């Protein structure tokens, strides 16, 4: 038979610190241009697909400047400078090309799937 044990210790300290709660009245805004008035003819159906997991389909003109679609996703909650718009196939990053072009040039006609992706530091 056998047995035994023991132990001990002690301590005590503390000190107050600072902190911040109230913010310095942060800014806030949300608004842009205004488009509409559809035109007579074939429209390009674009399927906006957000990364969050949600999606949204819209209809724009084939003559509509890519920017138009870009602005859409822009007002939706995705700045180009930040996020980049892609297609279904072939994989095309709606940007390099240009915006002054047409939904067609960008290659989003007639119907194409526009996916929203996160862009690095300015393109990359």
């Amino acid at each position: 038979g056998s047995s035994g044990s023991s132990g001990t210790a002690t301590n005590h300290q503390g000190l107050p610190a600072v902190d911040s709660e109230i913010l310095e009245m942060p800014p806030e805004k949300a608004d842009g241009v205004v488009e509409g008035i559809d035109v007579n003819g074939p429209k390009a159906q674009l399927m906006l697909r957000y990364p969050d997991g949600k999606r949204e389909q819209i209809t724009l003109p084939e003559q509509a400047k890519l920017l138009a679609l870009v602005k859409h996703v822009q007002s939706k909650g995705y700045p180009n400078e930040r996020f980049e718009l892609l297609t279904n196939f072939p994989r095309r990053k709606l940007s390099h090309l240009d915006y002054d072009i047409t939904l067609q040039e960008a290659g989003l006609c007639p119907q194409e799937t526009v996916f929203v992706q996160e862009s690095g530091p300015s393109s990359g």
